[PDB]
Formats: structure tokens, sequence, C-alpha cells
């Protein structure tokens, strides 16, 4: 019965196994070229941004708020939007809209730099001590004496929170739940397991490894340092301003420097505005002499849709593609890694080369963004007869960049199965569009392969 009244717990029928991935990758990479395509050498490196993007743009959205679903989440990946109101999950999965609904009609995105896409990702707070996350939803279609149902809820509701994560957004702990005068930096400390309990127990066995800090309180940074499955944090002071093409040192457990952009007060502007005259700002200077532009964000709303779209039509996809846009745990392993994994290429006879490269994150939990990207300098996509990878990749997309080349390779070891799954939400929902649109990008973030073909005949 569609139109009777249920009040559920909000759940998605799968999470990516963040548990099981593998902390370790071995990548082997075998290049066989053209007859008349013999090189006399190569080599190769991991560029400072990944896709080869000239400048990065972080974003962290604080509270754990309702708004990263309904609003962040939801503009990024080309979901039912609302301009006053706010879906839950449940909504979305039985069609139980709001009266406003609306689409942009796209994604926002930029490319690889090799044809596919890359949704914007960003990072949301969790209050994972907060019973208030295991609020319920009120679902009932067609039901229009009301909309109560859609009212903004005080923080997300876990079932959001375990949706966003199949699509990489990542976490971060926030304020925790202590009486006020309990927040000393020792107590504080001892809260942080107890949060990173839950946050397993719901998130399919992800660790958290960022501190995002409340209110300036930096008792937080203090316990947080003491903590050592919190590998980075952020902070809009005692921080350090990232230049990411100047940046040299480790920055494992360093305070990153991020801003909200508050607006003058009475001013009508808005933090988008703000946000946006910084990022013209800092592009008038040279890629490597540019600070990243490192945000927060509270209540998103449709102000920081048309921002997001406005990124996605003038950095993006739909502008020059020159931004990374990406949360700050993905860059912090991307850094890792380009600072402590070294490819190398060599060549195996006369017109096959071997490019191999470890991944290896840090000792506390799996890293859980394993792709990079790694140029080869002497080598045209034009020289290659074929490509074939190793079991530990599980994506590769590659081409022409400038007068070089570029490997785009992803190593999230449940990846094909991960595709597989959004293929069968399709098969079970054939007529949603967005859920279509959902598995072909999943899946064409897979190597070519026989299980690819499998679920690309499966969703055409
Ligand atoms: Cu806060």
């Amino acid at each position: 019965d569609n139109g009777k009244r249920r009040d559920v717990i909000c759940e998605t029928e799968f999470i990516y196994p963040f548990g099981n991935e593998t902390a370790d990758k071995e990548i082997e990479i075998t290049i066989h070229l053209k007859a008349d395509r013999q090189v006399g050498y190569l080599y190769t490196e991991i560029p400072t941004l990944k896709y080869n993007k000239d400048w990065l743009f972080l974003m962290t959205q604080d509270d754990c708020m309702h708004s990263a679903f309904s609003y962040t989440w939801a503009a990024i990946h080309g979901k039912p939007l609302s301009y006053i109101y706010y879906c839950d999950l449940a909504h979305l999965q039985n069609g139980d809209l709001p009266p406003d609904y609306y689409s942009l009609g796209k994604t926002l995105a930029t490319t690889n730099g090799t044809g596919q896409e890359v949704r914007f990702s960003f990072g949301t707070t969790v209050a994972a001590d907060d019973d208030l996350m295991n609020t319920q939803t009120w679902v009932q279609n067609g039901y229009t004496r009301d909309y109560f149902r859609f009212y903004k809820k005080t923080m997300l509701v876990w079932g959001n929170l375990q949706e966003m994560m199949n699509y990489g957004v990542s976490i971060a702990f926030h304020d925790l739940n202590l009486p006020d005068e309990d927040k000393t930096e020792d107590k504080l400390l001892a809260q942080f397991p107890v949060a990173q309990s839950m946050i397993r127990e719901k998130l399919n066995n992800r660790t958290c490894k960022m501190l995002a800090e409340p209110n300036g309180d930096k008792n937080y940074i203090k316990a947080a340092l003491r903590y050592d499955k919190i590998r980075t944090l952020c902070a809009q002071s005692g921080a350090t301003k990232l230049y990411p093409f100047q940046e040299n040192g480790d920055i494992e457990q360093v305070v990153i420097e991020r801003a909200f952009y508050d607006p003058p007060e009475g001013s009508g502007l808005t933090n988008p505005d703000m946000i946006k005259a910084a990022i013209l700002k800092e592009m008038e200077n040279p890629k490597e002499e540019r600070a990243a532009i490192s945000i927060g964000a509270h209540n998103t709303d449709t102000g920081w849709v048309n921002f997001l779209e406005w990124l996605n039509d003038t950095y993006g996809r739909d502008g020059d593609d020159s931004m990374w846009f990406t949360n700050q745990e993905e860059y912090y392993e991307y850094y890792y890694y380009r600072l402590h994994s070294k490819p190398e290429i060599k060549q195996v006879n006369t017109h096959t080369w071997k490019l191999t490269l470890n991944l290896n994150g840090e000792d506390s939990a799996p890293f859980y963004y394993p792709s990079v990207t790694v140029n080869i300098f002497g080598l045209k996509m034009g020289d290659i007869e074929s490509i074939k990878s190793n079991e530990d990749v599980t994506g590769l997309s590659y081409g022409d960049h400038k007068d070089f080349f570029m490997l785009n390779i992803d190593c999230r070891k449940y990846l094909a199965e991960h595709a597989e799954n959004f293929v069968k939400r399709y098969e079970a929902n054939p007529t949603d569009v967005s859920a279509k649109a959902d598995a072909n990008y999943f899946v064409n973030m897979l190597k070519d392969s026989d299980k690819k073909t499998e679920l690309k005949k499966r969703i055409e």
C-alpha cells in the first residue's frame, strides 16, 4: 500500500567493504609497443595533483548536517533536489518527493583527463556517538496534507551517511558527545575510540582518520594527536596553509588550514559569494604559487547548489577541467603515495615495458582511496599496441596529456563488486534514470575485463 504512512530506519542495500580493503598494492602494468614505434627511453612520475589537475579544492562540511545529504551529495550525484525541504534516503528509494522537487539535469564533476567522469568529492563530520543519528524517517507516497516529513533534521540519519560512503564521501570527527565540563584533553582522548566503534559498526568497518576542529577548541587537536588513528586534521587557526606544489614535509598528524569565508555582517553576501571571490583571486597566480582552496561549510542550501554548478561549469567537466575537487582524506593519501611510492619503468624486450609501483598506506588502517596518476615521459598513446595489468589494478584509464602520457590507476580491491552492486540496483529499479546513470558511472571506472563487458551488457 503506497499511501500508508511508514516510519522507517533509513537503510541502503549495500556498503563498500571498507574493512576488507587491502592496505598494500603492488601495481604491474605491461605496455606493448607497435612495431615501428620502438622508443629509446621512458621515465615516470606521480604528478603533484591527481589527474594532472592544476589546483586543489577541498571541502569538509561540519556538524553532520542533514543538508550534506539533501543538498551537497544530491546536487553532485544528479539526484532529486528541493529548494526548501530535506529528503532522506528512504524518500528517494520510494519516490516520495517534496512538492518543489527539481533536478539539475546533470552530475557535477571534473574529468580524470583520460575521458572519464570524476564526480566532486567532499567530507562530512559525523556525530557517531549521538543517538539522534538513529532517528526514523516518515515515508508516505501521495500524502500532501503536510510536508513535515521533509523538514530539516538536527543531523544526518545513519542510512544517509551509509549511502554517501558508496560514492566516496569522506568522514571526520568533530564534536564528541560529552558534557561541556568533561571536554578536557584526557576525556576527549578516551571518547574518540568510543565514537570510532560506532563509525566502524555502521559504515562497514571504515576507520575514521580525520578531525575537523570544532568551535576553535584546541583541546580537540591536543587529544586527537594522542589518538594515533587520526592522521589528518583541519582548523581555521593553528594550522598550516597548504600550497600543493610547494609542500615538502610529512603531513602526518598535521593540521591543514581550512576557512569558512563568512561574509561581512549585513553585507547581503553569502559564503559561496566569498569563496567564489577567493577562487578568482587565487587563479590569477601561476599554479605552482597557488594555495589550496580549503573550505568548510555548515548548512548548505540552494545558493551552495548553484555554486557547485558554477564550479562544474567553470573549472570542471563543463569548463576548463583544471580543478581537483576532493575531500581532505583522499588528498592526504595521495600526497602520502607521492612522497613514499616510487614508480619505475623497465624495458622487458625491444617493444615491451613494465611499469611498477607499490602503494602502501599507513599502519593505522587501510587507506581508502588507493588510486594514483602516473605520467610516462617519452611515450604517446599512438605508440601503444596493448596495455595489461595485474590483479591489484581494478580500474585503469589512460591517454595523452600535453606532450606526455598519463595513466589513472585505481586499486580499490572490491571496485568491480561495487560496480555490480550498482548494476543490480538499476536492474531492481529499471525505470530510475539516475540509477542507470550511477551504474554506467561505476562500471566505467573498471579496467577492461570480462566482468566489465558483462556489466556493460546488463545496462545497455
Ligand atoms: Cu562545528
